[PDB]
Parts: C-alpha cells; structure tokens; sequence
DNA sequence: ATGGGACTTTTTGA
DNA sequence: TTCAAAAAGTCCCA
C-alpha cells in the first residue's frame, strides 16, 4: 500500500557493484546514476559511498588532469550531490528522508540534490543517464487504476498490453533514457521471462539492449513476507558483437540469501548453476536452460508430430463471481431447497490427482437454468440473495448483461458434462486426470477434451499416461512459468503447446495407464505397484523419445 | 512473533 | 457475447 519495499542489502550492493565496478572515473568524472523508484534510497546511499571511495582514491589524478582547485577531498560530497546522484519517487515522505540522509552524509551554499517527487513514467527527462539502478514497483492488472491503465496503453503500447504489469513500462522507460554505452541493473519479478504478457517486453529488451546477465532466483523468497519471485537483470547499450548472456539459475529454492557476505560468492558456489545463452538465437520465448536440458527439449520437440492444441479443445472452469453464493457443501440442509437438476459436482485444484479425481465434496448451483425470480423464490431469497449486494457489484450485473442471481461466466454445460481431462492451474508437478463424473470446477482447474477426428489416434488413458510421466514433467517444466516455491503455472497458453508422439509403444503405455487407473480406483490401493508401473512407463517413454 | 507449507478468487482486457 | 490471464499471492499454524 505504501509502495516502499526493503530490498536486501546484499542485492543492493551486488547491483551497485555490477553497475559501477569498471567505471573509469579519470576519463569521465561526471557519471549520472539514476534510481527511478528510489523510495527511501537504499540504492542511492550505496552509490554515494561507492562514488566517494572512487573520487577519494583518484583525487590527485583528477587534480593533475583537471582544475586542481575544484578537485579536493572536501569538494567530493558537493560534486557527487550536484552531478552524479539522481532519484525519482512518488512518495514525498520517502524523498524527504532520502534528501535528509544525503545531506547528513557530510552554513554553505545549501547544495542542491536532484531528487524528484513525481511519476517517473510521466516525467519528461531532459537528459539520459550513464547508469540506472533500483527496484521498480510491481502492480498487476487488478490493483492498477483504470485511467492509469488507459494512459499506459496509450503511451506504453510497445510493452504494456492486456494483462501486463507496471514494471514492463518501467523497463521500457529505463531502456529509453539509458545513455549510449551505459549500464542498467534492476531487480524485478521473474515472471516476464516466461509469461505470455511479457512477450512484447522480451522483444523490446532483446532488440534495444544487450542483456549482460540474468540472475534467476526461481521460487526463493528474496523479500521477507512478500509473495513474489524475483530476478536480477543487467543490460548495457555498448557496441558489442558477441551478444551472449550469463544466466545464473538457483538450484535450491530453500537457500538463505545471507550465506556469504557478497552475492557473487553465492553465485560462484554450488547453490547456483551458470550457463551462456546466445541473445541472437532468442525466440519469442526465452529458453534459459543448460546444454543438457536444451538437447532434451529439442529432441522432444523434434520427435513429436502433434500437440495438445492440435488434437484437443481446452477451456477454463466456471467463474461464478461469488463462490460463497453458489457453492455449497454436499451435506448442506439448504441444498434440500434446490432441485437436483440445478446441482453440479464441484471440485477444487487439490482434488486433482494423477489419473483420477477425488470424490466431490461440493455442489454448484447452476443458477443460469433458473428462468425467473418468481418461480424459484425460495432459492434466491434463502441461498443466493444472502450475497445479492456483492453479486450486484459484478461488472456484467451493473451493465445489465447478467442477472444478479446468474453466474458471471457459466461457460457451456455440455463441455463439463462429458469425459475429459482436468489439471490444476497451479501445481508442483504434472497432474492430469480423467474425469468420469462430469465434475465442474472454477478457474483453478483447466479442462480439455479430445477432438472427434483424433479419438481414433489418441485416447484419454494414453494421454494421461504420457503427461503424468517424469519425462513430460521435466519437459513441461523447461518452459513453464515458475510462480513461487514448488509452484508452476499450468495454464492453456503453455499446456496446450505440449507436443505429443505416437509410435509402437502406444499400446503398452495405454495398458500401463489403464492398470494404474484400475488400481487407483479400487477401494483398497497398493500404491507401490502403481509406482512400479509408473517407472516402467517412464522407461518406455524414454525409449520412445530416444533419451 | 515470523517462517514456511497447503492452497487458490474474480477482476479484467480483449 | 464471452473467452482466458493474472501472484510485491492469501491464509493458517508452529
């Protein structure tokens, strides 16, 4: 709410060092370092200390090369505050605190400080900057105001579109006002590396700057008590012909960031893996994996001839708009007031397992089948109407498109009331299950059914067998969107792009999947046999894919 | 009190 | 008319 977030000191030190470790202060004693979202100035104070050390270490060389009277130890503070440090923020209080801190670093002429309290995306910047650091704000499409979103769409259409984020626009602004040959280094969410909304931002970054380094923390909790996954991006505008990116990807997401005094020590250690990515070979997606994973992914992609999107029709669950008004326990007495034709089985993401779905515990009132208010007054007055006001605040109800008691997005009943495959929208592993009970679900579970023309080619049992294998788990996680610790996004924009194969092992894989399903559906389950069959199927799939 | 695991709504642009 | 993406997630407990 306040917009002020405490970046860890080690991250700030690493970013400042990355920007300013190889700066020739003799050649250019007037470097412009800008923090576009400084806030309390965690980055700017470190920049001040680094610059003070740099000027003090080379004070006599500057005295020789330039005006000897101007370059004195006493005058370093004034020079840094006048020509070096620039900060911008939207909070007056934080800017005041930062100005006080910069003043207290060292009456006189009341040295001026280049601190601005305004919107960095609206400010007209007179000059470009040698170096840019800081941590931009992260605000999604839900928490962003409508008029500001219109402004972003009009002015930042190159990177902001649909469900994009504000830090996309901040990336664009940082790139735009970066001096030629300058270096920028920021910490942002890692989602733009793989999200669908980030495609335009990725294209802009690829085509406008050379990405020096990507540090991916995956699901590690960099910010305490904050539910976000972070990455560090360092880029330049220098004239270079190599265009190779160092990628440091974390291997253990439970590590403590204070293991060493410096972040580079952590990167060098066994807690991180390093590899190189050719920027010129980047596609719409950024496949930031090592050589072994790249070979694995390429083999799977080249071997497979079909994809899930080609052979299946996919859809999202029902979005009622107020779950408490339409979802009831199956053992609720109020369900006695609702006819069984209006009741549908309701499942959550946790109910989805491998090859099977847990028994339904909830019922959904498909209120779209209620013709009018008069005939079914009991249900509306005693069940749904308890949240009527909230139901009236939905967008479609305010515009009159939807009645107050109707589901906001009821989809089509025929899609759910058939044999299909369901999977949770967020999970730690591949969980694709055949639904035999015509289960309905919210958007936390996605569903798909095979097209008629591909039924003779692919069966549900074979699909769930291959998709739940460790091979396909690893294959999907190569390009999957990492959300948090042990959580990947399983959405149609990437699930439907999974490629599938068909060869001489189809029959045995289908038989093993059928055996696993039969064991799982039995009243008494011996799961060890299921694990053994899964191992056999994994071996068979690896044999099929030549890996 | 914080840290970490189980679990996941509906607002929103298109 | 109506699809689907979006964690500065959210809540609970030791």
């Amino acid at each position: 709410a306040s917009g002020i977030y405490y970046t860890p000191k080690i991250i700030v030190d690493y970013i400042v060092k990355k920007t300013l470790k190889n700066h020739d202060i003799i050649k250019n004693p007037y470097p412009r370092i800008l923090d576009i979202s400084c806030g309390c100035g965690n980055f700017l104070l470190e920049v001040y200390d680094i610059l003070y050390d740099l000027f003090e270490e080379n004070i006599y060389e500057l005295k020789k090369k330039y005006d000897e009277n101007y370059w004195t130890v006493d005058n370093i503070h004034r020079h840094i505050l006048n020509y070096c440090i620039y900060g911008a923020d939207i909070d007056e209080k934080a800017i005041s605190i930062l100005k006080d801190s910069l003043t207290n670093k060292k009456d006189e002429s009341d040295i001026k400080i280049n601190l601005f309290c305004c919107d960095s995306l609206k400010k007209k910047w007179r000059y470009k900057f040698d170096y840019i650091v800081g941590n931009p704000p992260y605000i999604g499409h839900k928490k962003l105001e409508k008029k500001y979103k219109k402004f972003l769409l009009e002015k930042y259409s190159e990177v902001y579109k649909d469900k994009a984020d504000l830090y996309f626009c901040f990336y664009k602004k940082i790139i735009d006002i970066l001096k030629q040959g300058g270096i920028g280094s920021v910490i942002t969410p890692r989602y733009f590396l793989e999200s669908l909304s980030g495609k335009d931002l990725r294209e802009y970054i690829k085509s406008n700057v050379n990405v020096q380094e990507i540090v991916d923390f995956l699901g590690a909790n960099i910010f305490k008590n904050i539910g976000v996954s972070s990455c560090i991006l360092t880029f330049d505008k220098k004239k270079t012909k190599e265009t190779y990116i160092d990628v440091f990807k974390i291997k253990n997401e439970d590590i403590c960031i204070n293991k060493f005094e410096t972040l580079e020590e952590l990167l060098k250690s066994s807690k991180f893996e390093h590899f190189n990515i050719n920027q010129r070979l980047l596609s719409d997606e950024w496949i930031l994996v090592n050589k072994d994973d790249e070979t694995f992914y390429n083999k799977i992609q080249e071997k497979c001839k079909y994809s899930l999107e080609d052979i299946a029709i996919s859809f999202q669950g029902i979005i009622t708009g107020c779950d408490k008004a339409f979802i009831l326990s199956k053992d609720d007495v109020k369900l006695n007031l609702v006819d069984d034709k209006f009741l549908k089985c309701w499942i959550k993401s946790k109910n989805i397992n491998k090859y099977i779905v847990d028994k339904s515990e909830y019922r959904l009132i498909y209120s779209n089948d209620i013709d009018n208010e008069n005939t079914n007054k009991r249900i509306l007055d005693e069940i749904i109407g308890l949240y009527k006001t909230k139901l009236e605040n939905r967008r479609e109800c305010k515009s009159g498109i939807r009645k107050w008691y109707e589901l906001q997005w009821g989809r089509e009943k025929l899609f759910f009331e058939r044999k299909k495959i369901m999977y949770p929208y967020k999970s730690n592993e591949n969980r694709f299950a055949i639904d035999y009970d015509n289960n309905f679900s919210s958007a936390d579970v996605y569903s798909f059914f095979i097209k008629e023309e591909y039924l003779d080619k692919f069966s549900y049992e074979y699909l769930v067998g291959i998709l739940n294998s460790s091979v396909y788990d690893k294959y999907f996680k190569i390009t999957a969107k990492k959300m948090s610790k042990n959580i990947y996004d399983y959405y149609p924009n990437k699930v439907m792009k999974i490629r599938i194969f068909r060869d001489n092992n189809y029959e045995e894989i289908e038989n093993l999947s059928k055996q696993i399903i039969s064991i799982l559906l039995n009243k008494s389950i011996d799961k060890g046999k299921v694990e053994k069959l899964q191992i056999k199927m994994d071996n068979l799939i690896m044999d099929s894919l030549g890996i």
